[PDB]
């Protein structure tokens, strides 16, 4: 229960795989998998570790966040893929950054992490 996952294909055109029941996304920008391609991503987000359902270890699992299980483990990309997760700590924005720039901490909410390589 409490799980969240979103399992879907892709190409060339562009998309989005996010879960609502968590709130991790991916944005897949034109040009991250080649044309005439399908290329299958799947992931589940969810607090419980144990309470992780079984989806496709064997498969290869590619932990992100706290406790986030992307696709099968191995997927290239021709472009760096939009990957959004919940960060929840506040230890990355206060460091001698901007007292009046909004880039000190507009990114607190979601880190913004580029995949290449799965």
């Amino acid at each position: 229960t409490v799980v969240a996952t979103a399992r879907g294909i892709f190409n060339s055109n562009g998309g989005v795989l996010s879960s609502i029941e968590t709130g991790v996304s991916i944005i897949i920008p034109q040009g991250a998998i080649p044309e005439g391609v399908e290329q299958e991503i799947y992931f589940k987000v969810c607090r419980d570790n144990s309470i992780l359902p079984p989806l496709d270890k064997e498969k290869g699992e590619t932990l992100l966040s706290p406790l986030v299980a992307a696709g099968p483990h191995g997927l290239k990309f021709l472009k760096p893929v939009e990957l959004r997760l919940p960060h929840c700590d506040p230890k990355t924005w206060q460091n001698k950054c901007l007292p009046g720039d909004p880039n000190y901490l507009v990114g607190a909410n979601c880190v913004s992490v580029l995949i290449d390589h799965f």
